[PDB]
């Protein structure tokens, strides 16, 4: 009925195949894009040893399943696969070349690492997809950003700028449109690489949480802002990089995925609409984690496996967007709800399906 694409995102922690059904309209781009089957492998494709048993069972129990035959699949690797060194790379691309060529149901179009910059691009097509502001002019820019684990990303409407690097910038034509995005990742920024870098730090914690070196949680929101906000300037040069860009192309919309809504979801918080603010969660996290007592905290809220850390990622996601990116402490953000399945997947379909 419909034509069909797969599309095998080898994340950090796992590998997620996504099966897409969509139609192509008179603009040569696809609607009714639909998922029509999902799988999920763990550990990471990068964690796993480069050999053939090993990728064999790893890609057999990923794909084995499939309601499909004869589908095009693109295997696009993320930032755990960026952390590898290359040379590493080579030997799964290796390996997972001469398996694909070994099979017929899948017809394996590209199998790569992607940059964080495609990553962005992605990630802004998902997300203006699911909003339906593809398809018209808009004359207002939305930006997007993901708060991913490993690296985050930022992308938002610029028109082409010689002066800057051509790997932070796309043009495509959507819907008969041309778009010219800024894009841009910082790898290690992600929630999980840079949270080991502040597990000691007691600003970052709840009082009395026990930290892995034996000291206690002092928090302090401000505190651990500036120590996060440190890293992110003077290491990933993030605000020298992305707030003259934004000043000059001011986004109307922010929309964030990834991590913000996992936090924005705790009992603890409280943001409605699916948004917030910096200032107000920056506000929320000091008062009900980093001065909170841990102890009495942790016997409310038993089952939270995660609740420990939201000190230090409410103070990290201000540090990002406002020190950072240069975003006003009182601009709404919007997240996606974590219920949405919003998946950065679809903007390869919509890009190269």
């Amino acid at each position: 009925k419909h034509s069909c694409i797969a599309v095998i995102d080898a994340g950090s922690t796992g590998s997620r195949l996504h099966i897409y059904s969509y139609d192509t309209d008179d603009t040569n781009t696809p609607i009714h894009i639909e998922e029509i089957w999902n799988k999920k492998i763990k550990p990471g494709f990068a964690s796993i040893q480069p050999n053939s048993v090993t990728i064999d069972a790893y890609l057999t129990m990923l794909l084995a399943d499939a309601p499909i035959h004869n589908i095009p699949v693109y295997f696009y690797a993320t930032a755990g696969m960026r952390l590898l060194p290359q040379s590493q790379q080579k030997k799964y691309y290796d390996e997972l070349e001469y398996w694909f060529r070994q099979q017929s149901q899948w017809q394996l179009v590209e199998a790569k690492t992607i940059t964080g910059n495609d990553e962005a691009l992605f990630d802004w097509l998902a997300v203006n997809y699911k909003l339906d502001t593809l398809k018209s002019v808009q004359n207002k820019s939305v930006g997007v950003m993901d708060m991913g684990g490993a690296s985050v990303q930022i992308v938002f409407p610029m028109p082409k700028n010689a002066e800057i690097s051509k790997h932070n910038q796309v043009e495509l034509n959507i819907y008969g449109q041309n778009i010219n995005l800024y894009v841009h990742s910082f790898l290690g920024l992600g929630q999980t690489e840079m949270s080991h870098q502040f597990l000691n730090s007691p600003s970052c914690f709840a009082n009395d949480y026990p930290l892995p070196d034996g000291e206690s949680g002092q928090g302090n929101a401000p505190s651990c802002k500036e120590e996060v906000t440190s890293l992110m300037n003077s290491v990933h040069k993030v605000n020298q990089q992305i707030q003259p860009l934004l000043a000059l192309n001011p986004v109307n919309e922010w929309y964030s995925i990834g991590g913000i809504s996992n936090l924005a979801s705790s009992q603890l918080f409280h943001f409605e609409n699916s948004e917030l603010t910096n200032q107000s969660l920056l506000q929320q996290g000091d008062n009900q984690i980093c001065h909170q007592q841990w102890d009495i905290l942790n016997g409310q809220y038993p089952d939270d496996e995660y609740l420990y850390q939201y000190c230090l990622l409410s103070s990290y996601y201000y540090a990002l967007m406002v020190d950072g990116y240069g975003i006003n402490p009182n601009q709404t953000i919007h997240y996606i709800p974590p219920e949405q399945n919003l998946d950065w997947t679809i903007g390869v379909v919509l890009h190269r399906a």
